[PDB]
């Protein structure tokens, strides 16, 4: 029945609902959508997308995205959709061993959790207390759990996509 | 009762400004000047439509308001992300403003969050859930703006409006 309280959320939760709807349901119509997809002059009939999770909450995710992406040597890849009226903008290894083709995201929009968290604390120093790390990795877990129970809803998501942690 | 826990809004618009918001507005203003197929633009003004009603795929919405508002595609490059930043503009215009448009594509989230909120059992939504769905559009646009105002681009540069 009628519950009284306010609405109100984890952040992780939230954020995890719109990276799922809007890049992660996308990615696999599009890529079931096309009997084949070719990229760089080459075929892939499979596909695998690895979410990345950051080991670390940075406030800024696009610099550590950036920075895993380099060390991995990922290169951008583009991936047209007809949901959107702008593609999918990706990573991928084209230093992999099989034909399966290997997509990679670190989800940026992870980094608002962190501001967020600092307004929980009202913090008023410079530093991250231990309570603050705690709290990061607690969202980081929930924002992970969340993803995985929305992925195991969908048929085309559970097929090809996984969800590991950062290292 | 002192546990972590926001409004869906609030969380939305934060990822909003930071990760498209302020990015548009720096990338635009590293350019020495601002070019579009030839011409040459003296001004950028960046407008944030925010939806009239609460549907959950604002991507859909947003659509059909830049077909009725005549608005296409535009591509801007960026060094703050590993992909360019896809927004809508006029290009009709003839006042030497560049004129860019977005919808959140975002805000399509807080539905969701409201739907688990009433715990619905029945098809159709009651006059409470739609005051609740208001109540966050307005929060979102106030925090975006909010957030605007703490960034001379953004200030100078960004408005906010409700779209009609
Ligand atoms: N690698 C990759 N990740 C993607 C892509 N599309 C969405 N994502 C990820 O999914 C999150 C949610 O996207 P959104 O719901 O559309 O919510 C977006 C969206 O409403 C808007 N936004 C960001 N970039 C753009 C853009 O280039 N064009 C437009 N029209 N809106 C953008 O800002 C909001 C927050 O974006 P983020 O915090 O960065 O968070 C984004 C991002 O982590 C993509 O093409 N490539």
């Amino acid at each position: 029945g009628i519950h009284l309280g306010e609405l109100g959320l984890l952040p992780s939760t939230v954020l995890a609902i719109g990276y799922f709807e809007n890049l992660v349901n996308i990615i696999c119509e599009s890529l079931n959508m096309l009997p084949k997809l070719e990229v760089s002059g080459k075929e892939y009939k499979k596909f695998k997308f690895t979410i990345v999770i950051p080991k670390d909450l940075d406030a800024n995710i696009k610099k550590r995205a950036k920075i895993y992406f380099k060390q991995k040597s990922l290169i951008e890849i583009e991936i047209p959709t007809s949901s959107r009226n702008y593609p999918i903008h990706i990573q991928f290894d084209e230093n992999s061993t099989d034909d399966i083709l290997h997509l990679y995201d670190m989800p940026t929009t992870i980094g608002g959790i962190d501001k967020a968290i600092e307004m929980f604390m009202r913090k008023g120093h410079i530093g991250k207390t231990d309570q603050q790390k705690l709290l990061e990795e607690r969202e980081l877990r929930n924002f992970k759990t969340t993803l995985e129970n929305l992925i195991a809803t969908d048929a085309f998501a559970k097929e090809m996509v996984e969800v590991i942690i950062e290292e």
